[PDB]
């Protein structure tokens, strides 16, 4: 059936990411923002089914913005919750991703240099957007996307970090740098390791729900 | 069924727009460039029907560029043939559009002042694109689009001018100014007048000929 | 000398716009966000003076993003403080703009119909951006810009509304609709009336206070 | 002095690239299109000097489009002529670039696979633009730019291919695929080898003229 998406539950409690991410932000980010992206996606898919059947290409093009923005929001946030875990969990330990860290160290020199290069790209985003570590054929790359544009060009997304203001403003105010340093404590490196070992279809299996 | 578009024939012979536009360019623009947009549009639409049925959102988004580029190219060129006619034809006479030219004169002062602003936007396009005169809830307006992006935002397209290099290069070389000055001779004001009094759905009836 | 901008003070106290906009947001928006745009603008302008003197075209192009983002942020926010006033002030009364409201009513039918179209564009902005009412050679128009892109294309900006999340999130959370409905109470119609009768150079005199 | 650029002469004759590129196209591409980019660049730089002195930021932003478009056109075309040579020259032999081809073969598998991946990106450009082989920190990448956007983000440009319609239409008509296959005969691999061995400042030394 067309447009039958639903909001998946979190793999953890709303306060499980504290003190890195407050329980209020996790509640608003998931139950409000992410829910809205899922809802408007279903409506857009149902409206597109009408235009596609009638061969109304002007209406299909006019609907592309709503599908890209809302579909990407559901895609990016579905990835986001999976690659986040409480700091106490062993998944937050970079040692749980031995093959990923080896390629990371070969590319940027070390894990600390990659976190510096990753952090630099996140703080350099002008406006709303995301920062991603992706997998291209042979090596790795740091890429940024604006608003809710997803990584659907062929690359294998390893993990992403939301730099939208709704993700940190209630706790860090304008201090986005403090939000980046603290989010490294809640990065699920086990999820990042698995996605790095699978192909594109494997990473996009989180979309089942 | 989905993606069943075909190339519509021109309203005239390939040499009817000479000396403004050569017969070689008109044939290549129509039989080659426009045909490719029609063909690849059908392919993109058929692949999307699979993705929409399977609820494959990653595949649907990745196809948007192919649909917008090919669908817009088919739309813009389908408009293009309709709003062009030979200079000798009475449809190329601006007197065939009394309500449009009056509204133009109320907006820019006169038709020649409108031709000055329109030509400036066409020559100011950086790269591939189009120039259009549309009708909004405010009046008339000159808008430009990049590559093959169509005017599907709600405005009613009155007439457009293709500024792609494949539309003039074989005859005017890099002299796009000479291509703009001469294309004023073959502007179908009858089509522009008809579109100016109708709505979006009326103007977009030319797309049905492509089935 | 080049890059000598400073943050201009607000025309009121930080709590003068309550209850529409909280005092905490106004202080952060002004003393933190706007200050960063002013500071980083100066840095970008000083680096460009070196590149322009040395005729370093690669370095000049690479700096355009920093100049547009920081310069536009300083421009938009400088406009923002001027066209906002407390709801109790007589400047927030639409009767202080008889020529603007008459032109608005001729365009959208009434002021309330204009408020409906303006609010729709603000809530329809995907990501960070602004909404503006400008004055062209046609009349008035509602335009939106992304991130901190300013309205420097020729139009005369009448008034704008900041739709960045840092402008309302600490008080209205994700409820941007409530932020738009309440901001209508603090719109300085006196500033909008003054800008509506002047030209681009008159409206852009507020930037001189930043020296 | 501000805006004192001039059109550099070609390293070869107008018919030296035949039969790959006709003498008419080389004459129009260089003496007309490229000359226009240089001329409008100088004017834009002189107008910007006025705005920069008066601290007219709105005028500086409004001039960014003319500087990016015209400055990039002079930059891209200055690179283009240098990495082009007659087919008979030994510089058109890929064996004149042993270190570049070794990295090419390590990335895409072989030279023929890179030419296929490069050719695919060139024909996939929607509208006017360029295709480039660039050098990023450790490895190589195929990137495309629209219109006259230059590669000024930090990467080291190795060589580029113009996919603008003014570069091939007078000879290959709409057959851009035939234009891509034939341009491989006139690729100056010696120029590509040197740029790959130097840094960013070395590649942008061609701008001296
Ligand atoms: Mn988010
Ligand atoms: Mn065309
Ligand atoms: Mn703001
Ligand atoms: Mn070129």
């Amino acid at each position: 059936s067309v447009g039958t998406f639903s909001l998946p539950a979190l793999p953890y409690a709303y306060d499980a990411l504290e003190p890195s991410i407050s329980a209020q932000i996790m509640e608003l980010h998931h139950s409000k923002h992410h829910q809205t992206y899922v809802t408007n996606l279903n409506n857009a898919l149902k409206t597109y089914s009408t235009a596609l059947a009638a061969n109304d290409v002007p209406s299909q093009i006019a609907l592309q913005a709503a599908i890209k923005f809302n579909g990407g929001g559901h895609i990016n946030h579905s990835f986001f919750w999976e690659n986040l875990c409480p700091a106490s969990s062993p998944d937050a330990d970079p040692a749980s991703a031995p093959e990923l860290t080896a390629e990371i160290a070969k590319t940027w020199g070390s894990l600390d240099k990659f976190k510096e290069a990753m952090g630099k790209a996140l703080l350099g985003i002008q406006g709303s957007g995301w920062g991603w570590l992706v997998k291209e054929g042979s090596g790795l790359r740091i890429v940024t996307t604006k608003d809710q544009d997803p990584v659907v060009g062929g690359e294998v997304p390893v993990f992403g970090i939301d730099m939208w203001e709704h993700a940190y403003y209630l706790q860090y105010l304008n201090g986005k740098a403090a939000y980046v340093d603290n989010i490294w404590k809640v990065i699920n490196w086990k999820t990042a390791e698995q996605r790095f070992k699978g192909d594109r279809e494997d990473a996009f299996k989180i979309l089942k729900a």
